[PDB]
């Protein structure tokens, strides 16, 4: 037990669909090669990756259309597909921690 939370914990940036749906990513240079879908969610189980998103102050960004085309074709441990690349280079790009 615990893998959901360790995963939200060291995610990057998550993107919703209000209430419904939870995709969160999880890019790391010199790691991943690209942006990887580290966990998602639908309705109950959204609801708790946005919890677990509060309690570990990962940025969460509500983008509709996104979440739902992100959930509907990038599974859990898959890395995004060229449609997504800038989009969620922008979400990376707001997310990321300067650590300053």
């Amino acid at each position: 037990s615990g893998s959901l939370a360790n995963n939200i914990k060291k995610s990057t940036v998550i993107v919703k669909a209000p209430t419904h749906i939870a995709i969160c990513l999880y890019y790391k240079l010199g790691e991943t090669p690209l942006p990887l879908v580290i966990e998602t969610g639908k309705d109950a189980k959204a609801l708790q990756i946005i919890k677990l998103a509060e309690l570990y102050d990962i940025p969460v960004i509500e983008d509709i259309p996104l979440a739902r085309s992100l959930y509907k074709n990038i599974h859990k441990g898959q890395y995004i597909t060229e449609d997504f690349f800038e989009p969620v280079a922008q979400l990376i790009r707001i997310a990321i921690d300067l650590d300053y």
